């Protein structure tokens, strides 16, 4: 069988992108930049918090110092830090507390491959902390997903290989970072953005260990 699952956290377990967002259009109000709404933060998810902040001043033509670049990205972040004080167990995706309870009774073990700076705070609010065997810490890692260091890493802390385990995504650079890692990438979401050559499952609910093992098997 296998013997470990590699989660990411952000759109698996559960996502923060409300908080993301309020916390961006803030900082747009603040400094004046007008078209910071929903449909904008759409070009915002998945990219880095330097990306996100240079695309909100392309919309003013706005031009600053590495100085001043720096302060509004701690002041988004400083934002986004006390907005999800209120993340609880309520936050936590369906099916995913079912499949750690049972992954836990059959002895299989669970690691988290998180680039989160947030990881360990958000697993706590959510009451998950006693489930995981470990969480790979992405300041000790070279290389952000598309490459595998982050699921090298997590397999290796719980002291397994990367081919006895699986790993759950949501982004076509997770499941590329899985497959060169040696894991078995199973995907949630829609092969237009993750690819047709992997297992794919539309919404979370379909995460139970009796699929993970129907997977397993066919490989
Ligand atoms: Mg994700």
């Amino acid at each position: 069988m296998f013997k470990a699952v590699l989660f990411d956290l952000d759109g698996v377990i559960t996502d923060t992108a409300e908080y993301h967002f309020r916390a961006w259009k803030a900082l747009a109000e603040e400094i004046g930049i007008n078209g910071v709404d929903r449909q904008f933060n759409e070009q915002l998810k998945g990219v880095s918090r330097e990306d996100s902040l240079q695309k909100i001043l392309d919309l003013a033509d706005k031009k600053v110092s590495a100085e001043e670049f720096k302060e509004l990205a701690k002041r988004k972040n400083d934002n986004y830090v006390k907005m999800i004080q209120d993340v609880s167990p309520a936050d936590v995706y369906p099916g995913i507390l079912q499949l750690l309870k049972d992954l836990r009774s059959n002895k299989i073990k669970i690691a988290l491959a998180s680039a989160s700076k947030n990881g360990p705070f958000l697993l706590e609010r959510m009451n998950l902390t006693g489930y995981f065997d470990a969480i790979a810490d992405p300041a000790e890692v070279a290389a952000s997903k598309p490459a595998p260091d982050i699921f090298i890493a997590a397999a290796h802390a719980v002291g397994v290989a990367p081919s006895e385990s699986i790993g759950l995504e949501d982004s076509q650079a997770g499941i590329q970072a899985i497959k060169d890692s040696g894991a078995l990438p199973i995907g949630v979401g829609r092969p237009e953005d993750l690819g047709d050559d992997i297992v794919i499952v539309p919404d979370t609910s379909h995460y139970t260990l009796e699929f993970l093992k129907e997977v397993w098997l066919q490989k």
